[PDB]
């Protein structure tokens, strides 16, 4: 249960989560579980379904309890309907422990299991605010702490990593093998998604040049159940025209910047340097202090694995516009350590050991900035 034996507790397959391993049930029945800072239900397929290998049995666990409530919970991409109830789960790589915490048992669902993704089931670590059926369910992070010694907190190394991905969930602290440099704060604005304010947004050190509050309209997340960065509308313009500009070297079809269609190179031939890093400013932990995150396109370009493509590197770009606000999913995550630090309400950023880097450029968590403008660019 020690930090390092946490270290690699993560799998995945690109684009499609990365998840832990667990236990439910006595005796215990082990499934794959995708971690998910977007979500705050634990839910795991409890019938049979062509994409599960494998699927939580009630019926053969004595611990099992039956709350007599159904639940649905409809996600950005894909839904589910089941039955609720608890049993003990544990993390056979994770803390030392077993907790009795609530589960949906999955038995109806449409576009949320993904066929030869390895997992099972979905740990939503976010707050109870958002919880389903309502907030007085409380999320399996919640009954941890409350049941156990384990710090009130959690760290997410996500590697992008041949379709295999790795990295690590560290549970109750901050493993410093996993990352180089500071560790640099923004606060978490509110318990219920992980949200945060971005306050200001550069492409090649170009800024966007809006009012802050479009960068949040109308809130910021962290969200490592959704893969791409996704984009305000008006934001979400604004930088597929200054990209598009920087890599004009090069055209591309409007289905590539609709994040679509897929833009393929004759292997290792990619042309990284006619592509900009992209830079996201996070509110600082004092009054109009800032900290940024560079993210390169070997993070935002998403390589999509393909035998079939093999003479060629394919990629997606992975940049979406949004109708519900900022969504820094797991292709921003990636490369960075990223601690969710609970007990004082803030989220930490370091360069990870598996950092983005080639030759010429490295991703990054600098700072301080610092602003003139006086403007709060919380938009709700
Ligand atoms: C656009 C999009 C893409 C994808 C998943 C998703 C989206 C997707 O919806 N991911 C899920 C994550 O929970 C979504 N998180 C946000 C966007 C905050 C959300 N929307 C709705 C909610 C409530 C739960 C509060 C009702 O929360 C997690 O799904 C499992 C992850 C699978 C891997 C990613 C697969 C993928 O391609």
């Amino acid at each position: 249960g020690s930090f390092v034996e946490m270290v690699d507790n993560l799998r995945g397959k690109s684009g499609q989560g990365y998840y832990v391993e667990m236990t439910v049930g006595s005796p215990p029945q082990t499934l794959n579980i995708l971690v998910d800072t977007g979500s705050s239900n634990f839910a795991v397929g409890a019938a049979p379904h062509p994409f599960l290998h494998r699927y939580y049995q009630r019926q053969l666990s004595s611990t099992y309890r039956d709350l007599r409530k159904g639940v649905y919970v409809p996600y950005t991409q894909g839904k589910w309907e089941g039955e609720l109830g608890t049993d003990l789960v544990s993390i056979p790589h994770g803390p030392n422990v077993t907790v009795r915490a609530n589960i949906a048992a999955i038995t109806e669902s449409d576009k949320f299991f993904i066929n030869g993704s390895n997992w099972e089931g979905i740990l939503g670590l976010a707050y109870a605010e958002i919880a389903r059926p309502d907030d007085s369910l409380e999320p399996f992070f919640d009954s941890l702490v409350k049941q156990t010694h384990v710090p009130n907190l959690f760290s997410l190394q996500l590697c992008g990593a041949l379709a295999s991905v790795g990295g690590s969930m560290i549970i109750g602290g901050i493993d410093h093998s996993l990352y180089t440099g500071s560790l640099w704060y923004t606060p978490i604005r509110r318990e219920w998604y992980y949200e945060v304010i971005i306050v200001r947004v550069e492409i090649n050190g170009q800024d966007l040049k809006m009012d802050c509050k479009e960068y949040n309209y109308d809130k910021s997340i962290v969200d490592s159940g959704t893969t791409n960065l996704r984009l305000p509308k008006k934001v979400f313009e604004a930088a597929v025209k200054s990209i598009k500009a920087a890599s004009s070297t090069e055209k591309f079809p409007d289905g590539f910047w609709l994040g679509e269609q897929l833009v393929c190179w004759q292997a290792g031939t990619t042309p990284w340097n006619i592509f900009p890093v992209i830079s996201l400013y996070l509110m600082g932990e004092v009054t109009n202090q800032s900290f940024r995150i560079t993210i390169l396109p070997q993070q935002y370009l998403r390589p999509v694995e393909d035998v079939a493509t093999s003479q060629d590197d394919c990629y997606k770009f992975a940049i979406s516009q949004s109708s519900t606000g900022t969504v820094m999913g797991a292709v921003i995550m990636e490369g960075f350590y990223v601690v969710f630090d609970r007990a004082r309400k803030r989220i930490g950023f370091a360069v990870s050991a598996c950092h983005v880097h080639d030759e010429f450029r490295t991703a990054a968590v600098e700072g301080p900035f610092v602003t003139l403008d006086m403007e709060d660019c919380g938009y709700n």
